[PDB]
């Protein structure tokens, strides 16, 4: 597991022990993205439903947005995370399968969105702490667009009454 902000956000790849999700807590992890599909999570968990609840069984509190290895979050999908992840700053951990290719253009967006980095300043930054980072040119192109994005996205994840 590394911190992209110490404490605030971090990423990591699939636990295989209960012990190692008690690591993330000793860590300062306290919320969790959980980005891989049902079948990725099943190679260690079995049941995605159950690994969930182990998430929630130790202290932290999960939320499941699939998305396909070497693929991005849809537009639905992202409003999702950022308003998950925008919710809370503290203790937030997001995970694939070994917290490489999804997991750092999350981290990346995240970044992009919350200090106005540009696009290659954000990947730069995720790759510092984690080598690989942001794997496929599909999550790229997804990266420059959140960039382009940007006001828009903010607009949209702070709606209110």
């Amino acid at each position: 597991m590394y911190w992209v902000r110490r404490k605030t956000i971090g990423g990591s790849g699939l636990p295989y022990t209960e012990n190692e999700i008690l690591e993330w807590r000793k860590e300062g992890v306290k919320r969790v993205l959980v980005l891989p599909e049902d079948w990725e999570i099943e190679e260690s968990w079995g049941d995605k439903d159950y690994y969930l609840s182990i998430l929630k069984k130790n202290g932290l509190q999960p939320l499941h947005i699939p998305i396909p290895d070497g693929g991005v979050p849809s537009d639905s999908q992202f409003l999702t995370i950022m308003k998950w992840l925008l919710s809370e700053k503290e203790g937030n951990l997001v995970h694939c399968v070994g917290g490489i290719g999804r997991t750092g253009t999350i981290l990346a967006s995240y970044l992009i969105l919350t200090e106005g980095l540009e696009v290659e300043s954000a990947i730069d930054e995720v790759r510092l702490v984690r080598p690989g980072a942001v794997q496929t040119y599909e999550q790229e192109m997804f990266l420059l667009r959140v960039e382009g994005m940007r006001k828009s996205w903010l607009k949209n994840i702070y709606s209110n009454s």
